[PDB]
RNA sequence: GGAGCGGUAGUUCAGUCGGUUAGAAUACCUGCCUGUCACGCAGGGGGUCGCGGGUUCGAGUCCCGUCCGUUCCGCCA
């Protein structure tokens, strides 16, 4: 029904007669003068309508805003005059010699002269998705996809399959299950990631992998969490992680090249650890040029214990956070902050205003002071670096509240302040992350996944000192985002099985949840190693948008909920009955 | 499970530490306009303040319950 799109229609087409295919974006009415700016997918194409065509002219009176029109005309130079610049096809525009409408559109329930809700977007999605600035990033994304495939492929990795239907088994996020009508009583999980599987796939010969593919969560949201999101996964044999994260570091090095013409150039590295210290997070931002000092050393005998504590204590710590500038936030500002810690645990934000450090005491402001001295404080002034007019903020307490609190306080603070460049691109591997993460009930968690080798331990060592044990895990982190992750794999049955122990999993639990991996672990299992980076990260941080639901078609809203077609919804009791379950009174 | 913010014509935004015909923009309808591109110009109708309950002389404004969106904590192979 169309002959040419209107957003690709140039001077070069000046004289052809053509038919297009679209809605109607704009539409000015001069009485006996049309103006109709017809887009579709490649843009806004003028088309005119005049008396001398009465009937045309008459019939474009009816156009409103989105109605599906198709229409035939000839494409001719407009004025120089006329011209828009701001237009791809401003050069030119189509004489209408034909009109025919093929939908008209109701009342629309955005109105695109607004900024509309979040909610009515969804509602509403079909209609958004019209926006150029939301088809763009799915345009975009569909980019992305086909550059990953053809450089996976190129690289050798087979996109395999996996299944969606698969088994329920422990660790990780929430599964979604999905009941049996065949089997009564029994269900099957979505997958969180296709994990076992390609593990599997490499226990198969296949000897690179990756896929594109849905993985389900059953967990709350957030700007940068979507409960079925989609990965680009990827797994390989025969390789370590260094190996592993040179391919992986090159795709992303890629898409940003052939995406954004950007070279993110070579990927900064950093453990675990230092992320930890430096920056009190696992996926720190680097655009933000701000620290942590740790200065629990200089606070163990004062008699404050707020710092006392943490100071002394080996699972505590004292974390100065240096604030350019700080020193000129307003109580209300500083009360803010501090509310802002408790969000993370912190029982309260101890800080030290730098007015004159020449000063001493009396350079200071500091509801803290007094629980110090003037050597401490120039200890602290001097470590941090402190300078004249700016603000130093305290987290003193257990490890983690301290990260926590302060590497979000950091975070916040940079951009309040506008420390943080914005511009930048910062791209970096963070690795030597832990083996596990203590469960707060005497246990221990996987920190990536039950599957992951230990770096340089056997599986006796491991079993004999596992909270220290490193994990041979790795995270690709993008302007403070996680974008991917991954880890070399157990390859050995004794160590997987070992693991399973030290995670509180019994035999019984082992046999039954990954038995089949246990049992495919005895077969000439290569070592392997993968990762897996999560496709609508990519896609927000390459259209810049923070934003997941940017990126993604029909999104679920933080109810896990599709605006658009009302799901989920009431079940058919038809339906409940042959799946053998029920709503619980 | 928790905290913050929003919920006002079709859409969107404002709405004074509570004052009684609810403001506008946009949209829509009508009329005029032969070079608009955010066209312009002029007139018209439209919501009863997400929902239920309550305080009060009076509630869009306050309180409670609750629903929806959203941000975050918890949570997150
Ligand atoms: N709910 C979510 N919404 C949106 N994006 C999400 C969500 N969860 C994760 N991501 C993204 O996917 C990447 C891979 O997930 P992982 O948990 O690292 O590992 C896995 O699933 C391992 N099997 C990979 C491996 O070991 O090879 C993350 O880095 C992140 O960007
Ligand atoms: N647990 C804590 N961690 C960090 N700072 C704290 C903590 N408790 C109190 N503070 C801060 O230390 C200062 C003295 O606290 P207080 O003695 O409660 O007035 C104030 O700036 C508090 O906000």
């Amino acid at each position: 029904m169309r002959t040419e799109y209107c957003g690709q229609l140039r001077l070069s087409h000046v004289g052809q007669q053509v038919t297009l295919c679209g809605w109607v974006n704009r539409r000015r009415d001069l009485g006996s003068l049309i103006f109709i700016d017809m887009r579709d997918r490649e843009g806004i194409v003028q088309v005119f309508f005049d008396p001398d065509r009465a009937d045309a002219l008459k019939l474009a009176s009816e156009l409103r805003n989105e109605f599906c029109i198709q229409v035939t005309g000839t494409v001719r130079a407009r004025d120089e005059k006329n011209i828009n610049r701001d237009m791809a096809t401003g050069e030119i525009e189509v004489l209408a010699s034909s009109l025919t409408i093929i939908n008209r559109a109701d009342v629309l329930p955005l109105d695109s002269n607004h900024v509309n809700t979040e909610e009515a977007r969804l509602k509403y999605r079909y209609l958004d998705l019209r926006r150029p600035e939301m088809a763009q990033r799915l345009k975009t994304r569909a980019k992305i996809t086909s550059l990953v495939r053809r450089f996976m492929d190129d690289h050798g990795f087979l996109d395999i399959e996996t299944p969606m239907l698969t088994k329920a088994t422990p660790e990780g996020a929430r599964d979604y299950l999905v009941p049996s009508r065949v089997h009564k009583g029994k269900f099957y999980a979505l997958p969180q990631s296709p994990q076992l599987f390609k593990q599997l796939l490499m226990m198969s010969g296949f000897d690179r992998y990756y896929q594109i593919v849905k993985c389900f969560r059953d967990e709350d949201l957030r700007a940068d969490r979507q409960p079925e999101f989609t990965q680009i996964d990827v797994e390989t044999s025969f390789m370590t992680a260094p190996q592993v994260r040179e391919v992986m570091e090159a795709l992303v090095r890629h898409l940003w090249l052939e995406v954004k013409g950007v070279d993110l150039g070579d990927f900064p590295v950093m453990t675990f650890a230092e992320a930890e210290r430096r920056y009190g997070s696992d996926k720190p931002d680097l655009r933000n040029p701000m620290e942590l000092t740790d200065v629990a050393d200089l606070l163990k005998s004062v008699e404050f214990a707020v710092f006392a504590g943490p100071a002394n204590d080996p699972k505590g710590r004292v974390a100065a956070l240096r604030v350019p500038g700080g020193a000129s936030l307003t109580r209300k500002q500083i009360d803010e902050y501090g509310n802002f810690v408790k969000i993370y645990g912190a029982k309260g934000l101890a800080y030290i205003k730098v007015n004159e450090r020449a000063k001493g005491l009396e350079g200071i402001n500091s509801p803290v002071a007094k629980f110090l001295n003037a050597e401490i404080i120039e200890d602290i002034l001097d470590r941090t670096a402190a300078q004249d007019g700016d603000m130093i903020f305290f987290g003193a307490d257990n490890k983690k509240i301290v990260a926590d609190a302060m590497g979000a306080l950091r975070l916040k603070v940079g951009k309040d302040l506008g420390l943080t460049d914005e511009s930048k691109w910062a791209p970096l591997w963070v690795i030597d992350f832990p083996m596990f993460e203590d469960d707060g009930e005497g246990g221990l968690t996987a920190m990536h996944h039950p599957f992951t080798s230990p770096k340089d331990m056997t599986a006796a060592e491991l079993k004999a000192a596992p909270e220290n044990a490193v994990a041979n895990a790795y995270d690709m982190v993008i302007n403070g985002y996680e974008v991917g992750g991954g880890s070399v794999r157990i390859h050995n049955g004794d160590m997987q099985q070992t693991v399973f122990g030290i995670l509180g999993i019994n035999e019984e639990e082992q046999r039954e949840k990954f038995g089949f991996l246990l049992d495919a672990l005895k077969y000439g299992t290569p070592p392997h190693a993968g990762l897996a980076f999560g496709l609508d990260r990519l896609t927000m941080l390459l259209t810049g948008t923070d934003n997941i639901r940017d990126v993604i078609a029909f999104p679920k809203t933080t109810a896990a909920a599709c605006l658009m077609t009302e799901a989920p919804s009431f079940a058919n009791p038809t339906a409940l009955a042959e799946l053998s379950i029920q709503v619980v009174k």
